[PDB]
């Protein structure tokens, strides 16, 4: 099994070196066993944005045919981002198997992907109405949600 | 105001040179008088396409500043087309105001648009998620969803 | 035009008695004139509640056969409540003409319906699916996104 | 052509069904998102246990209107460094030349496998570029280093 082994990798080279303030591991299942495919992470926003002092959780998927196919990773349904679906899924060339997936992205590469999103959404894949909306044509409303989002995610 | 003497001429306009299957009109009000910034109007799929033989129904919402802002153009909430939101508004970048409206625009050129965009999914608008997996990931799929939708929307 | 009658009724009024904090008006069409078949309205949190110190925005939408049928009233399109709809509309037995809705019923007491609904969810009415999960599984996470809302729709 | 379309439309659905691990081959999108059936992006990762290890280099595959006929072009980015890439980044490969070992019914795979044996094996036949031939046949350890490097420059 290739995506199994692959995932005990990626999570002995998380647990070795990982960026500050992010956390990802996997979920725990009924007999208190790990469920490898399936991980709870969280993001930092960047100081010196609006998105600083939360921490935005992700859940990471991996499909059977990982690493071939990328994993589908999720902000929680209702998340406020120009480029996160309704569902949370977030839209992003590195996890799209048609776009910009290798086999060899690493988790780290992943989480720094998102967290670079976020406080710099991407115009040629609006995934979202109201955030592309008020993002394109009220940015001092767009702002507002963001640091109230933000308040939501902080300690 | 020039909005309203524009729509009147839309419609004296439309009444006389518009592509054939469509339809277009505004809707009535209380009074039966018409509401000229609200209009029904309907887009024939094209022959030889899976969207063949319906007609699907959209408002156009036309805002006080037009024809200096674009309309807003709806489907059904629900409707089923990468291109458009989980709010039925369609993604089209000649009713973006950044992009390619342009206040000579016609209503008739607003409808072929739309029509255009039905079998030809534009990449830069990931607006609804499930459609796009489909488009991308299983179209035998996508295609049976859109013959039955086809059919919603039949005679 | 029974239905504008009785619309430039309810306008005359509301100007001349309405509740302190609550604002509503018929927006303005583009030559300037009221449009009656549709106001924009504002619905103060009452003090000592969660949803003290917002005026949440909402719009009322008269169709043709008022007042025989009920407006239907709605908040932004993601307006956090169990009874709000993912659109925005509100479900409320007063609202619902097979329910209490009364050709009698006014404007004003409709938006203290609408009030009285922020702070007391319906459970009959599970309209939105993670504010109604969080009122039943996770008080302290509803009560916290109630409070940001509140600050959302702040003065 | 209309044979070329055809042969396209499949070549995509059994690559897109059954390709080897680490490769990527795809038809270009044109202004629309409608794909260009004859021009494709494709990616040939280096061997394990060779120089070229870690690297994925990408290629382009141009499709005569005459194909299956003729053969495509492949290229590697222009200054791609290997004894057997031309300045313009175009793989000369017997499969890939008709006047040597292009037959019609060659797929993608084929191909692709092809340049990926090319890498770490090259053809003293086809010296193509002179400095990477130079090198590789003058001074080995200057040719791995570049290699090495060019693994990194392209790293999976």
């Amino acid at each position: 099994s290739l995506c199994l082994q692959r995932l005990q990798e990626e999570r002995k080279k998380w647990r070795k070196d990982h960026p500050f303030g992010f956390y990802a591991k996997p979920v725990k299942k009924a007999d208190g066993s790990m469920d490898l495919q399936k991980w709870e992470a969280g993001i930092p926003g960047k100081e010196g944005t609006n998105w600083a002092g939360g921490v935005y959780p992700i859940t990471v998927e991996y499909p059977n045919e990982y690493p071939s196919k990328p994993p589908k990773v999720k902000f929680p349904a209702g998340f406020y981002h120009p480029n996160v679906y309704p569902s949370g899924t977030i839209c992003l060339s590195i996890l799209n198997e048609d776009q910009d997936w290798r086999p060899a992205i690493t988790l780290k590469q992943i989480v720094l992907g998102v967290q670079d999103l976020l406080d710099s959404p991407n115009p040629n894949s609006p995934a979202q109405e109201p955030a592309w909306r008020s993002f394109s044509r009220n940015k001092a409303e767009y702002d507002k949600k963001v640091l109230l989002q933000a308040k939501q995610y902080s300690k």
